[PDB]
């Protein structure tokens, strides 16, 4: 029952899934309608909350490689420092399987996940077309963002699992960093056949009100797929299975 403090929110759902003794978890899991329920009764910390982490007495601390309080956590407990960029969503769960020694439980999760989504992918393409493209549009702080195949927002399900085709210019732009800000008037340039927009529940965003948005072919064909932003930030086994179910139905229904 080794006590883990998960400061980096990327790896919270993957450890919970494997049954880790998470005694502390990043506050930001509360934004996910999948993960909030999984972590009720678990202490919420934010960045800088070293004593909040310390007080729950962790045997292990998990932080990002860009976390500034690493030396502070090193004084509290053994700190596993994780470079996000180093592993993709499946390899990332393999790593968490090592942390808790459930490496064989992950190999079975991976196999079933890959089987189901590949088979899902053949089905999705049957409705929308083999080379039908999907775009990612995400607003935060009134800025517009798009992503590669491994930066949340459904990308790892859409492009890796399902094998759907990524919008040609979105792929070029995000090939470098995995993410990129989009000029609200170059939005037509990155729009694809289908659009995943993280504006579910959100008041009609600035980019969903422009006349260029109303004139996109995806909008015209009713191919806008709206999803909750906070829920779609993640790429954990809990989130993955939800997005799998959610994206499949919303895309197929969009296909008339
Ligand atoms: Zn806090
Ligand atoms: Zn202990
Ligand atoms: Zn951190
Ligand atoms: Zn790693
Ligand atoms: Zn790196
Ligand atoms: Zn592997
Ligand atoms: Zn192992
Ligand atoms: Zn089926
Ligand atoms: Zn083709
Ligand atoms: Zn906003
Ligand atoms: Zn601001
Ligand atoms: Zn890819
Ligand atoms: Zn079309
Ligand atoms: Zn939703």
């Amino acid at each position: 029952p080794k006590r883990i403090a998960v400061v980096a929110p990327t790896y919270a759902g993957g450890l919970k899934k494997l049954g880790a003794n998470i005694v502390a978890v990043n506050q930001q899991v509360d934004q996910s309608k999948v993960l909030k329920d999984k972590f009720k009764g678990v202490t919420k910390i934010g960045d800088g909350d070293v004593e909040k982490v310390a007080k729950e007495k962790p045997d292990l601390i998990i932080v990002y490689s860009t976390d500034k309080d690493i030396a502070a956590y090193q004084a509290v407990a053994p700190t596993v420092v994780v470079d996000y960029n180093k592993h993709k969503y499946l390899e990332q769960q393999e790593m968490l399987g090592k942390i808790v020694g459930k490496e064989d439980k992950v190999k079975a999760w991976k196999k079933d996940w890959e089987e189901t989504t590949a088979k899902d992918g053949k089905e999705i393409k049957k409705a929308i077309g083999q080379d039908a493209t999907v775009s990612l549009f995400d607003e935060f702080d009134k800025k517009l963002y798009t992503y590669g195949d491994n930066w949340g927002r459904g990308g790892e399900v859409l492009y890796q699992a399902f094998g759907l085709k990524m919008q040609p210019e979105q792929q070029k732009l995000t090939a470098k960093a995995g993410w990129a800000e989009v000029k609200q008037e170059e939005i037509e340039k990155y729009a694809g056949d289908y659009i995943v927009s993280t504006s579910e529940g959100k008041p009609t965003p600035g980019y969903e009100s422009t006349n260029m948005w109303k004139n996109l072919k995806a909008t015209k064909e009713g191919h806008i797929v709206k999803v909750d932003a906070g829920t779609y930030w993640y790429n954990d086994p809990y989130t993955l299975d939800f997005m799998r179910k959610d994206l499949k139905e919303k895309l197929i229904k969009a296909a008339k």
